[PDB]
Parts: C-alpha cells; sequence; structure tokens
C-alpha cells in the first residue's frame, strides 16, 4: 500500500520525481507560470538542465519525508505549515497542489506496477486541507 509505495518511488526516486513532475507541467501548461525557466523545453531538454534534475529530486525527497511522517495519509500539521511558510512557496495557492497530486495519481493508475492510486489521491486531498489550515490560499 501506501509505505510500500514511499519505498518503491525511494528506489528510483530522480527518474519517478522527474516523470511525474513532467506529467504535471504537460498536463497543465499553465502552471510554467510558476517555471519560467523550464519555457520553450521538451521532456529530454528539462532532464538536461542541472537545476531541473536537482530541484525535482528535492521536491520528492520531501514529498516522500511528509508521506512517511503522514498517518492514514494525513500529513503532520507541522509538515503543512513548512510547505506554507518556504521562500519558494510564497506564490503558490492549494490549487498549484492539487493539480501536481492529479497528475501523479494518474501517472500510478497508468503504471503497470500495483501502487495504492487511491492512497495518494487521499493523500494529496488531506494535504491541501492541511496547507489550507495552515494559511495558505
Ligand atoms: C508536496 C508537495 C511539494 C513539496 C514537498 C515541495 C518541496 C519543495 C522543495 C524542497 C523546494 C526546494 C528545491 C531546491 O531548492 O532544490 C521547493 C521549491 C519550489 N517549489 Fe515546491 N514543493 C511541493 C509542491 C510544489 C508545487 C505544487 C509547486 C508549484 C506548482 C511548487 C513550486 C515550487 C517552486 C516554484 C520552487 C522554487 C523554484 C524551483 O525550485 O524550481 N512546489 N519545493
Ligand atoms: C514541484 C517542483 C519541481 C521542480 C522544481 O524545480 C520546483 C518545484
Amino acid at each position: 500500500g501506501f509505505k510500500q509505495d514511499i519505498a518503491t518511488l525511494r528506489g528510483d526516486l530522480r527518474t519517478y520525481a522527474q516523470d511525474i513532475f513532467l506529467a504535471f507541467l504537460n498536463k497543465y501548461p499553465d502552471e510554467k507560470r510558476n517555471f519560467k525557466n523550464y519555457v520553450g523545453k521538451s521532456d529530454q531538454e528539462l532532464k538536461s538542465m542541472a537545476k531541473f534534475g536537482d530541484h525535482t529530486e528535492k521536491v520528492f525527497n520531501l514529498m516522500m519525508e511528509v508521506a512517511d511522517r503522514a498517518t492514514d495519509c494525513v500529513p503532520l500539521a507541522s509538515d503543512a505549515s513548512t510547505l506554507v511558510q518556504m521562500k519558494q512557496h510564497s506564490g503558490l495557492t492549494t490549487g498549484n497542489f492539487e493539480k501536481l497530486f492529479v497528475a501523479l495519481v494518474e501517472y500510478m493508475r497508468a503504471s503497470g506496477q500495483s501502487f495504492d492510486s487511491q492512497s495518494w489521491d487521499r493523500f494529496g486531498k488531506n494535504l491541501v486541507s492541511a496547507l489550507s489550515s495552515a494559511g495558505m490560499k
């Protein structure tokens, strides 16, 4: 289930992180409004950009930590407040996070692997509820 999915994603995190984030940017092209350096670049070109690989993996690194600390797919309030208060997130609303978790769950449901797609769906909704509670618009 959810806990095994964290271990599976962590066992190949750079490539899962990049392919899920590319799924998100391709599904929601207007979301490049917060990613000006990613515009006018194919999937392969983005993969060759040092900060694309590094930033994307660091994001999924912390995402996996937030999931690991969660209970029944409900993140800690402290993790939610970190995500609201990060200066890198100053621009964001909960909608940005919903769209990311929509792309993550579609990625898992298209995988041949037995991802607990439903647990990840609840996690993204629970995370959006916690982000809202912690003061994200
Ligand atoms: C659970 C979800 C998320 C986690 C755990 C997370 C975590 C992080 C982390 C660790 C960084 C620092 C990266 C670095 O400096 O190497 C970061 C930066 C950033 N995050 Fe998030 N993030 C999440 C969701 C989002 C979403 C949905 C958006 C926008 C749609 C977003 C936009 C950004 C931006 C714009 C930066 C800074 C620019 C960049 O690193 O390219 N984040 N985030
Ligand atoms: C979600 C994300 C991915 C990459 C990045 O550079 C910033 C944010």
